[PDB]
């Protein structure tokens, strides 16, 4: 089914300035979106801000300014950050948007009509910071900003409070069987696998109904009213999760502003999401609540939720990008960490990867095959006959796109990078064995073959690395003189797509500059 590939980030609470957490989540969303655009697919990537709720309102009250002013300002800080980071997100959604609120009301009303929302009570624990209902098994003893004894969440460590409110309740308990059927029929719907298993174990244990409204005083009147009941506000999470639906329904102009909300999601061919990128801290809301709501409303379910290893709720990414380069930092963040906190994020390791992989492996190779000493005609040469060693390298280059494609689709961007760099290491080894610098004087016919394979390997690896290194990839292709048309599209994943006789671009000038150890 040819639709628009729909990839999302979470929408971030505006209680606080943007930091690495949000940058990382949105980076992953951006990389996926970029890969599918490189593949030649229609893409709509979404990110944004989560602006209502008790947590934000109390942050605004702490800074002594109105919630409207506060949210608008911080939303601006997030936008500025994502421009600075040079993402290619198609739209930035804010839950304060009137068209978003409209959608929330439509969805709420649908749930109510299907009989899945009733008036009840929630009596139990709540983490305002996580906007999360917790059971007594999920709390323990801790301390508040003072240092007084209190209760805190086991999930997150933030303070919990007991809540006793008459609330509108969603009949989540009724969706346990269908959610379990969903997880089992779609065993790749949650990545990584151990997080999928975690969700299943949880839903197996049983599901309580879920409070989807709060008394308006509690949220300092900073939330969406419940349709037909002004005394209640819609739970920030139902509000927040609904952004995905809203985004799927907005026509957006070339400038990036929302201009229209379509009635039927199918008009824009985005819903449901093909990939929801989230942090591990909000898995339950996306893998349990969200699909339960969609099941109630008869809406289609997302294909994949990928939950990465860091919590999204001192290390300044803009500052490090100014120091080491933007693409470099992006490469590091995506290469250093798989689905764990077990990444080494120090300057030592940043420089180690910068010098070792980016400069020594990739950059060095680019200069070798474009060098005036080795590539004396400044062109793609026409290869002669291939040796078995030539063919071994060629096979790797041919196999690479299929391998990288699967990884990007899991999605597992770390493994995609590793796969490309395995081939880059192999090309370097080949170049070292063939010693093309010596062949310029000794065997020009042989050099043609060696140089051509090298150039082609570099092009193909660069193409598959272009979602990770969007700017540097362009520089590389410019050096190789690859025409624009060949920088995109699955047809150009194939070996030999750039014909011999193509001229290299002019030289000026380093690709990645190494740094003091
Ligand atoms: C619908 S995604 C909501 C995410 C939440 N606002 C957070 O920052 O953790």
């Amino acid at each position: 089914v040819e639709k628009v590939f729909f990839v999302t980030s979470p929408i971030y609470y505006v209680n606080a300035a943007p930091h690495i957490g949000h940058v990382y989540s949105t980076l992953i969303t951006d990389v996926i979106g970029r890969y599918h655009r490189v593949k030649g697919e229609r893409v709509f990537a979404l990110t944004g801000t989560d602006e209502h709720g008790q947590k934000v309102a109390e942050a605004a009250k702490q800074k002594q300014v109105s919630p409207y002013d506060f949210t608008t300002a911080v939303a601006g800080e997030f936008k500025k950050c994502f421009e600075q980071m040079d993402y290619s997100i198609d739209y930035f959604i804010r839950t304060t948007n009137e068209q978003h609120k409209a959608v929330v009301k439509e969805l709420w009303t649908k749930l109510e009509q299907k009989g899945d929302i009733y008036l009840g009570r929630y009596e139990g624990w709540y983490s305002i910071s996580d906007e999360s209902f917790l059971t007594p098994q999920n709390i323990t003893d801790g301390v508040d900003k003072d240092g007084n004894p209190c209760k805190v969440s086991l999930e997150s460590g933030h303070v919990v409070t007991w809540v006793s409110e008459e609330n509108y309740m969603f009949r989540l308990s009724a969706f346990r069987e269908r959610l379990l059927e969903w997880y089992h029929a779609n065993p790749g719907c949650i990545v990584p696998e151990f997080r999928r298993r975690e969700v299943i174990r949880a839903v197996e244990k049983g599901l309580p109904d879920l409070s989807v409204s709060r008394a308006r005083a509690t949220l300092h009147n900073w939330a969406i009213p419940v349709p037909g009941n002004p005394d209640h506000c819609v739970y920030v999470w139902l509000d927040a999760l609904t952004n995905y639906l809203t985004g799927s329904r907005l026509r957006v102009d070339e400038s990036g502003k929302e201009v229209s909300l379509v009635d039927d999601f199918n008009e824009l061919e985005r819903f449901p999401a093909d990939v929801h990128v989230i942090g591990k801290d909000i898995l339950k809301f996306h893998a349990i609540y969200w699909p339960a709501f969609l099941l109630s409303a008869g809406l289609p379910l997302p294909k994949k939720i990928v939950a990465h290893g860091w919590w999204t709720k001192v290390f300044d990414p803009v500052e490090k990008a100014e120091e080491f380069g933007y693409d470099a930092l992006k490469y590091f963040l995506l290469r250093e960490s798989g689905f764990s906190d077990d990444g080494d994020y120090s300057d030592k390791n940043m420089i180690a990867r910068l010098n070792g992989e980016l400069a020594d492996t990739l950059g060095n190779l680019v200069m070798r095959c474009t060098s005036a000493k080795i590539n004396v005609n400044g062109e793609w040469p026409s290869p002669a006959a291939y040796t078995e060693e030539d063919e071994s390298l060629i096979q790797l280059i041919k196999d690479l796109p299929g391998t990288a494609d699967h990884y990007y689709l899991i999605p597992d961007i770390q493994k995609a990078i590793i796969a490309v760099f395995d081939v880059l290491r192999a090309i370097n080894a080949y170049v070292t064995d063939m010693a093309p610098w010596k062949l310029v004087k000794t065997d020009p016919e042989r050099l043609r073959t060696v140089l051509y394979i090298t150039l082609e390997g570099v092009r193909v690896t660069t193409l598959l690395l272009s979602p990770i290194l969007p700017r540097k990839s362009v520089v590389i292709f410019d050096m190789l003189g690859v025409p624009e048309v060949h920088r995109k599209g699955i047809e150009n994943f194939e070996f030999g797509a750039v014909p011999p006789g193509t001229r290299l671009g002019p030289a000026v000038e380093v690709l990645f500059s190494k740094r003091s150890t």
